[PDB]
């Protein structure tokens, strides 16, 4: 499985060290003027300066590249860095971008405030309906950007169907697969051109690092992305790369538990009288379950449910003993959040409506704690 | 008036669990007491933390240190100098705006302004900013920003920061200054009229050659908020461990700069009088054009500068036979570094910009560290005197 | 009751500035509010910190996690397993005391007990602790301690911890158990009657091969205070960064141990039926001597064990033609390690005491990781055909 | 001869993958090429690594830096000063041996020597080592070691290291010196005849208040090997991250020490002439007994020293009303620290030893940092002149 691959990354040992060393350095020495000059022209093997390339970071990049099935991967200081670099490395004044209508808050901010200032046209549309994508299409359409399942509502898009449109019509497909991890969703295997993650979430999974990663189908696209990163400057620190690579060693095993724990918690919620509705892609009752079972080999453990009022969401969120009230997701312990007033508080009213985000919704990110302990925590909070 | 050495060693803030050194907050998220307290923090109400991309205690401590020396309204830390530069320009410039920038700049700044900005509909002109009249002649109705690096990397070309600020202030343009080469001990652009002062922290501020990072400081609370708003979406963050290391390096910044300044002037004078050396571009030498501007507008000099050999082969022979100096890119480290701009830091600069910058194969750039200055001069002398 | 997985993920204690992950207190010293407040802390009242050698918040968080799983009065972290062992024995033993220790121990423990303790006037007997009557027969009027490893490094020899604890309780001696090889998920010596339980945290507890450290946990508040008092003067400290890494590694200990156990078991059964293998020393095999004791005293098994090849040449051929397993010392890492005890971990052990622990040039020690077992079996299988 | 500043910035050793900063080997174990190569390293021949308890590259780099300044045959790093002290004594002393140690020592060293060593059959006398005749009078046929701290913590009592060395050399005893208070910039006990020189690295060497560590250096390959043999079984290891930080702190050791030495002397003179101050114990003052010995045997002074107020109440009022100085134990940090030995560092010292040390409630110990010395003096002055 994917576990052996992750624990046995390709490459040589450094001074026979079993654990890969942390290259906490800015610069590298040259043997001669020519050797230094050659590296600047991309000939020969070696390093120049950590913003161009750091061995500890490259090891992390290789690990993600191996499970994505990519030509190459680039690490960043945050998911937002991956997202900016995977879009603005390509899009320019006069170009048009189609993006999902329901996206992580700060992605809405990027697509909605910054891109138009740089002369990029952006439409947000319901990407669960492939014909809706075809109708928004323009002659200057250069990219489609998807998040599936979406944050926070878990709305599922047909990545593979959109990928066909993109191939035929000459556009890049970018997919944020943060919510599912590369164990369960491999967008490049579905026709996508770029797959990206907030490493801050599942990939690292220990709640102690912010980082991003972007993987490209072609060698030319990852070189462009890295060229942008050189100038935009969102870098993963060597220490964070050591921590991310370390976290990734247990990724396959953690995902297995996240997925099963998640399925079980959602079912407890779906059949509980105080719960109106549960948005989890693995449920038969959820719209897009068929597409998601087809296009993914498993599910993340972050999902959303509806209470009967705002008072009751507040009641539940503030009387839990095990779950922690905090933003973020995909950590080893359980997190709980209120999107309307937190993660998606800054999202414009009209995008708020079309997304379906209301004060009645509560988002949970189920950890790898014993499931029954998680359920008993939710139980006492709901029933008391 | 308390000395800068004392200020850096005693930054404002409450201790955390009485810890003498400020802890490393290696965390992504923060817990809320209640939905309301968390809701409130999201709308800027109250004091506290949400998520490290928005604000991390260890990073904020480093920001406060830099803010206190720049004399700013606030500072923002980044994953690299280039993150600070992108976020200090593109947070304000939009399609249809015009930027005037110096014609001699760090190579990747040239890349950013010359490849990326035009793609975003931003008009850019690279101008000799050592002549205020050339800046005025380049001005247009839509000019919104002037960006300077002075002394410039790598030729040390000096721009009249005060003189250019007057023009920005009269015409509604922001003045942004990259002061990396001098450090905030010696060059404080906010006191000269700049709106934004920024640094690659990777050089002098950290000083120890073991971190890549950036910082930008704004005169106005609104401009720093805009910068951090851009940083939130562009995602160039300083990691907590890197902030801890940068704050630690900065504790010795004033005494390191004092030694760098003195060492670099002595090495530049030795080189200036050596038979093998054609000329020396250090802004503290009386022979240097713009020495008079540099001495009025700065309070000292960094120790990174450039000199001319008689040939490319003489430069290669020198660079490769040093035992104290290290052949490598970067600068501002405690130990002495040396490099060849034409084929290294500036090799990717388009040909017309590189000849406008005056960069040729005979030039060598040296970044003098805090080693004993006589050991540095002896290392250079032996190499210059080779069979 | 709350499951161990949940307990490790939700340790007791206040958050620091609302930080979700516990901060790394990379500091030597702490500030006082007042002379009295500083003087009061030095007298042990009430709450706070002075200096990291005395107590560091990051390190104490890790200590609390181990203490919670051991069921102890308290825990102390060290710079290495050898620091935990040294501090758990010499904190109590003095000139004229006598120590009974298992005859099969980690090589450096042998070095401690055999070279250093006798120089400090402490008498030491290495005896076969798998037979409780031999423990009784070695007993002396000055016996103050029994030290056990079970299963032993590297042969996996099992001792009757429960039976020996009764004798220790009867005769007024402390029982100290190194449970490194099994982890506190599966072996809990303090439940068995031991007074002190210790681990090289370098192995499973951290489990990522990137930290050296030790921990010792005591039944009584007085004993853990004595251990810490010794640590204050001896100076084997866990660094704040290493404590951050050990706490973090420990968050997945329960699920890692589960895979290590199942993985190890299957590899061991593969080897036991392979015609190039004379015997497998895995305590979870029905064949192995003292399996009966190990099944009763432990709730699982570690993934490190030993097995015999036909010759030294064959052992050499195995270890040098593997593609997935790594030739290296240590154990309990996420990936598979392989080692040759006679010329490595136990090379320094005196021939005399080496003879009677039954370690020969034909023995090979394997530490099974959390890789897919099928891949580990294939690696072994391919190499057993050259 | 190359300056110590240059030596510390250019340590011998190969670069690792051309990295300018030495990497952090956050690893427990190392891979072997073959059964033979692994077996050989345990023997041990020739070059390479096994397991970080036996040797770690990052830690070994820090060890070489110390070894080069001490002029030793080798150095060993530890998890704490106490770790270095335990391993520099108990690696050699066994049951039946006799140790002579100073009567004024760091409190936890008194604890080690008076509680733990006797439990191991080692005979210990604490002696006034400021008088070589008292040392000779305490000598017995089984004396194997003399252990000194000079200037002593906290009273700065000076011992004649050179005089005592002559006696150790003639009689077959090892001389062990704890030079923490002075740093290896100013005191090199191996040049004065000591067999072992050690430090709490937690103080000046690291200098930044953010690590606990120890180091010990021996004049002979055999002695450093025995120390490392002891270390491997006692298990007091320096962590890879802590070694990276100590090596980084030590890059500025010579310049920090120069500023500490001058600041401390100026603060001691200010205090000495102040009406509130009864006495000042700084070995650089001509009024101090043993000033003549310190001057001859050291090439400078650390900046930690003690002074006498008129009362406990006056000491407390001083300590609690400082804005620059920080109230906390420890010393040798870049910022100034202040402490009350009687109730803090030396509170657990048996009262027997407390009075031969001369430690009273009127004494305050100050560790003067590298802040501007006028800011430090103004902070003391304002607190001394309080209503
Ligand atoms: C301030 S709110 C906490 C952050 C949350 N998510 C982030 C996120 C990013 C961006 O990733 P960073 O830049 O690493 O945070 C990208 N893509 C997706 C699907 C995401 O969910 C959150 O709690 O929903
Ligand atoms: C590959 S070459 C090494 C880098 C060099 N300089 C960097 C630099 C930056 C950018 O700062 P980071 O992003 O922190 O590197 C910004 N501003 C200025 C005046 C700079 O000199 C160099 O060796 O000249
Ligand atoms: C160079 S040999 C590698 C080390 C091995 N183990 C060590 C060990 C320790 C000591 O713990 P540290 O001090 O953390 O190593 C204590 N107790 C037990 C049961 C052990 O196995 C080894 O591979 O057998
Ligand atoms: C709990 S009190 C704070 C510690 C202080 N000093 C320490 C010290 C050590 C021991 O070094 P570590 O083990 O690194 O602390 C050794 N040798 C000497 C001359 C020392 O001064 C103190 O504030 O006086």
């Amino acid at each position: 499985d994917i576990t052996t691959t992750l624990l046995h990354p390709k490459g040589d040992h450094v001074l026979h060290s079993h654990a890969y060393p942390i290259f906490q350095t800015s610069t590298f020495c040259f043997d001669s003027t020519q050797q230094g000059a050659d590296l600047f022209m991309g000939k020969g093997e070696g390093h120049i300066y950590s913003r161009l390339g750091n061995p500890t970071v490259e090891q992390f990049e290789e690990m993600v590249c191996s499970i994505e099935g990519a030509a190459g991967s680039a690490a960043f200081g945050s998911g937002m860095g991956a997202i900016s670099s995977s879009t603005l490395a390509f899009l320019q004044k006069g170009d048009h971008l189609i993006a999902g209508d329901t996206l992580y808050g700060c992605t809405v901010s990027l697509f909605t405030h910054w891109l138009p200032r740089f002369g990029i046209e952006v439409d947000l549309i319901d990407t669960s309906d492939v014909e809706k994508v075809k109708a928004a299409w323009k002659p200057n359409t250069k990219m489609v950007y998807l998040e599936s399942p979406a944050n926070p509502t878990c709305k599922v898009s047909d990545i593979k169907g959109i990928a066909v449109v993109c191939h035929e019509r000459g556009a890049r497909l970018v997919v944020d697969a943060t919510f599912t991890s590369p164990c369960f969703l491999k967008p490049l295997e579905l026709g996508a051109d770029i797959a990206l993650h907030s490493v801050s979430k599942y990939i690292n999974g220990h709640g102690d690092v912010i980082g991003g990663v972007s993987s490209a189908k072609t060698a030319e696209d990852i070189a462009t992305i890295k060229f942008y990163r050189k100038d935009a400057g969102s870098l993963m620190a060597p220490m964070d790369a050591f921590l991310c690579a370390r976290g990734m060693k247990t990724l396959p095993i953690r995902m297995q538990i996240h997925m099963e724990n998640g399925l079980k918690v959602a079912k407890f919620l779906e059949q509980h009288e105080k719960i109106v509705k549960v948005n989890h892609p693995g449920l038969e009752s959820f719209p897009g379950h068929d597409i998601a079972k087809k296009q993914m080999t498993g599910y993340g453990s972050t999902f959303l449910f509806e209470m009967k009022s705002f008072e009751a969401a507040k009641k539940l969120m503030e009387h839990l003993k095990v779950c922690t009230l905090a933003v973020s997701l995909g950590c080893v312990d359980t997190l709980i959040e209120h999107p309307a007033s937190m993660t998606h508080a800054a999202v414009p009213e009209n995008i708020m409506r079309k997304q379906g985000i209301t004060p009645e919704l509560v988002r949970i990110s189920v950890g790898i704690e014993n499931v029954d302990d998680i359920i008993a925590d939710l139980k006492q909070a709901l029933e008391l």
